């Protein structure tokens, strides 16, 4: 599980996100398992806005956060997983590394901020979904 607060938006894997998510619905994009919910407090967490490959992300399953290299943001083939089937997914970038379902939203930084959440794992691959496009989330 895991959330990015920035601004007064919550922006979680659209496949773990709620009733109070959908209720307060921003933007939602299946094949980038993403959504975006309104919130009623400030958040603090900046957005990365930049073109970096390297970082650290949180593996909730490890209690540990890893330094990757991780892939431009692409249409990557994803197999099946206990929430989505084999499909195509946007906006991902991927890093070698652990990552099974429960660690799907934690935090991917760069020096600029929130790069992207976990979204994707399995054969020793871990996916983020990409928030760097995102402008929006910025403003307003
Ligand atoms: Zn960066």
């Amino acid at each position: 599980s895991g959330a990015i607060y920035v601004g007064n938006y919550r922006v979680v894997n659209r496949h773990l996100a709620t009733h109070n998510d959908w209720a307060n619905l921003v933007w939602e994009d299946s094949s980038r398992d993403l959504l975006v919910s309104s919130t009623t407090a400030q958040g603090c967490d900046t957005i990365a806005r930049c073109d970096c490959q390297t970082g650290v992300y949180y593996c909730s399953s490890r209690r540990k956060h890893y330094p990757v290299s991780f892939s431009k943001p692409s249409l990557i083939f994803v197999e099946a997983s206990e929430y989505y089937p084999a499909r195509y997914q946007s906006h991902l970038m991927l890093a070698v590394g652990h990552s099974e379902p429960g660690d799907c939203g934690g935090i991917l930084r760069c020096q600029h901020g929130v790069v992207g959440i976990v979204s994707t794992g399995g054969n020793g691959l871990v996916g983020f979904a990409d928030v760097r496009d995102l402008l929006w989330l910025d403003e307003e």
